[PDB]
């Protein structure tokens, strides 16, 4: 599914996204947005190390998710990969908590870094209602 921008936010929003871990839902927004362009179904294979993202977070396969191909991948979020591809997000949020849960928060994203990351995200979230 492709979620319309603040079709997204709501539904963030009522998953317990908005402020979890300190990180607002115009972050999360930013994210998903430049992850996968609010993408549920989105994949990329890194033909480098051997990994996938999954999901409109685009969780690797590495560290959060099993997919059975990954070599000497584990599994955080206790998830097949599978999960973070439904169009029903709340296991992709469940998993992008758990992400946060460890030392680098939001920035465990390199795209969050490079375009959110004291950047305006107001933007994400205007005239959605959250």
């Amino acid at each position: 599914k492709v979620f319309e921008r603040c079709e997204l936010s709501r539904t963030l929003k009522r998953l317990g996204m908005d402020g979890y871990r300190g990180i607002s839902l115009a972050n999360w927004m930013c994210l998903a947005k430049w992850e996968s362009g609010y993408n549920t179904r989105a994949t990329n294979y890194n033909a480098g190390d051997r990994s996938t993202d999954y999901g409109i977070f685009q969780i690797n396969s590495r560290y959060w998710c099993n997919d059975g191909k990954t070599p000497g991948a584990v599994n955080a979020c206790h998830l097949s990969c599978s999960a973070l591809l439904q169009d029903n997000i709340a296991d992709a949020v469940a998993c992008a908590k758990r992400v946060v849960r460890d030392p680098q928060g939001i920035r465990a994203w390199v795209a969050w870094r490079n375009r959110c990351q004291n950047r305006d995200v107001r933007q994400y979230v205007q005239g959605c209602g959250v």
